[PDB]
């Protein structure tokens, strides 16, 4: 069990992990996310994005709202801009590109089309899909805005502007309106006193600016003057907006307030017709826009749902092999030799996918390579490469079921990571991402660093490189380890502005002499999602998860997860 102190930390990683997008995602990037930002070599921004990246950051931007970082109006905004550049980017049969440059939105050099890429974005989308409805009975003003706000005040920091501050309004389960305007008042004026950096005031401003935008728009009835707040058929009324703030549960009390209002509008005075006319217009408008959000949403879903379909993953498979090629190389209109001929890989969430869209037959899932390695007494799935990613990518949307063959696995690998990292003193958590080497332009070399045990076919080495992406992505599994690993990570400096560095390379070859550990000062956008979802996942009981799994095609195929790991297994040959 975690503390609320423990918990408070995470949150905060979360906010800072976040802000990677709020920070990067901007209109010049079409509303993608890119690749990375490059601080100590401070080569800035990288300007290409990979289907995964996009994926990621729409999955993140839902993960926003449920930490409560953004407002429900906020989130559907950045999805449906997202979306709109994505219903542009050039295709392949329904797929995204290997790569797209974030501002020419051009398919980059090696026109390639890969499996992975694909399989994991569509998982990406459906669990929004799933997910962004839930928002229409979510309330515009919940708690979770305020202890969101909480995380984005510790993260910013701006004198007067501390933790303290919230304590009463988080202290109830339930934010009214009311003490949400005042709190948000109170804020933006010890701001307009506190002289801080200018630049972080602004930002916390514009935070507190997008709040009160959300509730002047949505919740109108705080701004009725106070000879409109007079009118009877408002004093029936009130206790009725601070019971309710969802949009349907607005649409609803809105329509209510409009025809009562003509019923009325018959034995009025002229002065109480001008008032009762006031308020007629406002809440008119109010309600056309929460009928829009509510419209807007659909046109995602829909949207969305229709770019899953689009996706023929047929295209990609081997049907011979009854196996997925790594991807297609469009330069030679051929599909590429190597092939996912194993389970404990990124690409069972295609491999997954294409069975729960019924393109490849059920049978996909078990010709796909199942070997054990029986380490002490524990037994897992070997992967390729040993990478944490290999075996916990998946989980951010793909379920666990307990006792299945997976959780075995997914214990299996934390454990060996964790013993092979205790007897390298370094923390745990090797998988593919940034080391301490540089190509001519000076940006940070990223290539795959598993565990050789758990690598089926590994040139071992000492490659002393981990990364804190791979340590949160099973969050869910050794809670305890995982945490020690973030102090340990904050010990060795790998704590930044936008949460944890992408990997400390403790390499012999690579490090600069007289110090040991070069830690790579980047921040790698899908890696930042991972860490973020994986955050959310820990903190709202897997929800992005659950999600996924409310699609129907997807819980079609939730039995293949809940595979029995065999009590007997012959050992002969021929």
């Amino acid at each position: 069990t975690v503390s609320q102190e423990e918990m408070e930390e995470l949150r905060l990683v979360a906010r800072k992990t976040w802000r990677y997008f709020e920070d990067f995602v901007t209109e010049g990037q079409n509303y993608l996310p890119p690749d990375n930002f490059q601080e100590d070599p401070p080569n800035g921004v990288a300007e290409r994005t990979s289907p995964t990246n996009i994926g990621l950051y729409l999955v993140s931007v839902i993960g926003a709202r449920d930490l409560g970082y953004i407002t429900t109006t906020e989130m559907v905004e950045r999805i449906k801009k997202t979306l709109d550049t994505i219903e542009k980017m050039e295709k392949w049969n329904g797929h995204l590109y290997n790569w797209y440059n974030t501002k020419t939105l051009e398919p980059l050099r090696p026109y390639y089309v890969s499996t992975v890429d694909s399989g994991n974005l569509v998982g990406y989308l459906i669990t929004v899909k799933e997910a962004i409805g839930e928002f229409l009975n979510k309330p515009l003003i919940d708690i979770e805005l305020a202890k969101g706000l909480k995380d984005t005040i510790k993260m910013l920091n701006v004198k007067g502007i501390t933790e303290d501050i919230f304590t009463t309004i988080l202290s109830k389960t339930t934010l009214v309106p009311s003490e949400w305007e005042a709190f948000l008042n109170k804020i933006r004026e010890k701001l307009l006193s506190s002289q801080d950096d200018l630049e972080n005031i602004k930002r916390l401003k514009n935070i507190i600016i997008a709040l009160k935008g959300e509730m002047k728009e949505f919740l109108v009835w705080t701004e009725f003057d106070e000879s409109e707040k007079e009118q009877e058929i408002f004093k029936r009324y009130k206790e009725v907006f601070e019971e309710h703030s969802s949009p349907k549960e607005l649409e609803k009390v809105y329509k209510n307030y409009l025809l009562e209002i003509e019923e009325v509008f018959k034995k009025a005075t002229e002065e109480e017709k001008a008032l009762l006319k006031s308020q007629k217009d406002k809440v008119a408008q109010a309600l056309e826009k929460i009928k829009k959000l509510e419209a807007e949403i659909e046109n995602i879903k829909s949207t969305i749902e229709n770019l899953v379909e689009k996706t023929e993953f047929r295209h990609l498979y081997d049907e011979k092999r009854q196996l997925f090629s790594i991807g297609y190389n469009v330069e030679e209109e051929k599909l590429t030799k190597s092939y996912y001929d194993l389970l404990a890989s990124e690409a069972r969430q295609a491999s997954f996918i294409a069975i729960a869209k019924k393109e490849v037959d059920k049978k996909h899932w078990f010709k796909l390579g199942r070997m054990l390695a029986i380490e002490n007494r524990y037994k897992g799935l070997v992967s390729w490469s040993g990478t944490m990613f290999e075996y916990f990518m998946p989980l951010l949307v793909m379920r666990n079921y307990q006792n299945t063959l997976l959780d075995e696995t997914y214990a299996f690998a934390v454990r060996v990571q964790k013993n092979y990292a205790k007897e390298l003193g370094i923390p745990w958590g090797i998988s593919e991402s940034g080391f301490y080497a540089f190509d001519m332009n000076l940006n940070y070399q990223y290539k795959a660093f598993g565990v050789p045990s758990l690598g089926l076919k590994r040139g071992l080495s000492h490659d002393k490189v981990v990364a804190p992406y791979g340590s949160l992505l099973a969050i869910g599994v050794d809670v305890e380890g995982v945490l020690q690993n973030i102090r340990f990570f904050k010990k060795e400096g790998a704590e930044g502005k936008y949460g944890f560095y992408e990997a400390i390379d403790y390499t012999p070859e690579r490090v600069p002499f007289g110090k040991k550990s070069a830690i790579v000062k980047s921040f790698m956008a899908h890696h930042q999602g991972m860490v973020f979802v994986a955050l959310d996942n820990f903190i709202n009981n897997n929800v992005m998860q659950k999600r996924f799994h409310k699609d129907p095609r997807i819980k079609a195929a939730q039995i293949l997860l809940q595979e029995k790991m065999p009590m007997y297994l012959d050992i002969t040959r021929e």
